């Protein structure tokens, strides 16, 4: 039972009003399921859509959102695979082309034909979106599809960035903004891949937070004045991967002090005029790597939603309607730091 | 302008007569590219397909082929990245799943749902054939068609087995069957990647043919009374790794005991009834690994063909008619002192 007409958040330009209003349901392409997003994650990406502030090109109409969690209710009579009822999660890669030089490598989110949620293609703040069913996430039928949005994005994301460090097990990973959403995630894969987490953030209270999710040591930026010798006295030489989860410049140039000799600095997310300074000289001596960290493929997918629906890492939400949406991106826009939002698309 | 009747050669029976007929031009499925199959390799894997020598379930009727090069006519209404008049190759992998465990890890010939040209699905020799897009091959304009369409099989194959030796640039190969066609690019291909090549094989005639190819060393297995310890001479303690091109398997075996400490084995093909027996002692105490190598991916499919367009491997041929290729299935039951033939599917 597919209505024709459905309730979404979509604006018509560019930092234009956000107006949830009534829209078409679309109907599937060939290759595409129809998804009834139950629930949907919120992060920055979207506000960035929305402002255009990007320098990627982004579609106008368009219903923003990259993390969906849904039923899937049709889809086009060339799909394979899928079952009507299946949990199906939208992502910020709604499709590929399958065949270019970055997506045999399994770069998919590279492909020059890459189709995005939320920016290119209507994404998952709407109650029906299309989606690839090639690159659709598969969610098990015991997952929450709420709990499961934000993994969508963020765990996927902090999972792949830890892959991309390519750690031994035994091995310390600092990660930077570890009390915060990412961070906290991040913390949590860390503990799932064996390694020994440092976390850095501002407070006692995120201290003891991320104590709590098995971190070994915690480092308190508010309190130690020399963060960079303190991670590596405390890490015995420094960390032999770090996770900028922080976009802060001033966090992401000390990842690159304090990382161990051989050690592979990760950069994840898409901040706005943050740049990464390394000295030559200690850079060839140390023989350090500076890595970029984009977005998971869809075995890293598939790895890291799995790690969650075995209850190994866990991402508190707050679930919050639909019709609500415009003030999250206030919020965003507006600064000031909020919890995890899921919407409810019947709210 | 695309005919809807084709010449075909077409077998009803494994064993059956091999038709050299008129078939209908096939339609492109939505995830499909049509290509006017313009020249296509032959090799003994078209014989064991028809005679049903392998235990691998094949179709019936068939068009057999694999080895297809052709230029681009139609594709379905979700292929993208493809256009009409692009040179595209029909490889052994016509098409995958894309939604199983060895897929999404880029080992799609290791699919349960594999389509394989020539086997299960119709192959190269016809004059138009269907091959999913996500699987075919890029072939440059620069490229003969004629003179790549070896390449798709034989050359890629090679490759891969190398690239499974995973050798050093300076060691040793040796190429056991270095006189055959196979074997001939094995040779070629290693000298691109800098490995010192010793070939192994019969008479003096393909001693002279591997020499001139460029193999340090030739050891003629009619003439050498201890092969083992004559190629651990030749190489002061064994090669760094073996390409067993030749599905003999004593020379298997032999390669297991001349192979050096450390050493990788490479084993090719899919032989009936062969198999490699190895010492646990001298495995262990050598550390040797004894590694299967199938069909090269996507990549190594686009590294491979790239070495043949830059000139650095040359695969003669004898170009005949598609109507003649009855008689190289014949030549191939029977035993065959013969060069490479591709067809010509306009004749
Ligand atoms: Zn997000
Ligand atoms: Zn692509
Ligand atoms: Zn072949
Ligand atoms: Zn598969």
């Amino acid at each position: 039972t597919i209505p024709t007409t459905q309730k979404a958040v979509i604006f018509e330009t560019n930092g234009g009003p956000l107006e949830y209003k009534d829209i078409p349901v679309p109907k599937p392409k060939s290759n595409e399921l129809l998804i009834n997003v139950k629930y949907s994650g919120v992060c920055h990406t979207d506000l960035h859509a929305w402002k255009g502030d990007w320098p990627l090109d982004n579609k106008l109409p368009l219903v923003g959102g990259h993390e969906g969690a849904g039923v899937v209710v049709a889809y086009g009579e060339n799909v394979t695979g899928w079952e009507i009822g299946d949990y199906a999660g939208i992502k910020w890669l709604n499709g590929s082309c399958l065949n270019c030089e970055y997506c045999i490598q399994g770069a998919e989110s590279s492909c020059a034909k890459a189709d995005l949620s939320g920016f290119t293609h209507d994404g998952s703040f709407q109650q029906y979106a299309t989606a690839d069913a090639t690159q659709a996430a598969r969610i098990p039928k015991e997952a929450d599809l709420a709990e499961v949005a934000p993994i969508l994005c963020a765990g996927i994301t902090v999972y792949k960035a830890l892959k991309t460090a390519d750690l031994r097990i035994g091995q310390w990973v600092a990660i930077s903004g570890a009390g915060g959403g990412l961070g906290s995630l991040a913390v949590q894969y860390a503990k799932a891949l064996g390694l020994r987490v440092l976390g850095i953030d501002g407070g006692a209270d995120k201290g003891e937070f991320v104590k709590s999710l098995g971190a070994e040591v915690f480092v308190d930026f508010t309190k130690t004045k020399d963060v960079v010798a303190e991670v590596q006295k405390l890490t015995n030489g420094g960390p032999h991967g770090v996770i900028n989860v922080s976009v802060s410049p001033h966090a992401i140039n000390q990842s690159v002090q304090y990382v161990r000799t051989l050690g592979k600095v990760v950069l994840v997310g898409l901040p706005s005029g943050a740049v990464v300074n390394s000295d030559v000289f200690w850079h060839v001596l140390k023989s350090i790597e500076i890595k970029g960290s984009y977005v998971g493929n869809r075995e890293d997918s598939a790895e890291a939603i799995d790690l969650f629906t075995r209850g190994l890492v866990k991402a508190p939400i707050k679930i919050i309607g639909l019709s609500e949406l415009a003030k999250v991106y206030e919020q965003m826009e507006a600064g000031a730091i909020i919890g995890r939002y899921v919407v409810d698309t019947s709210k």
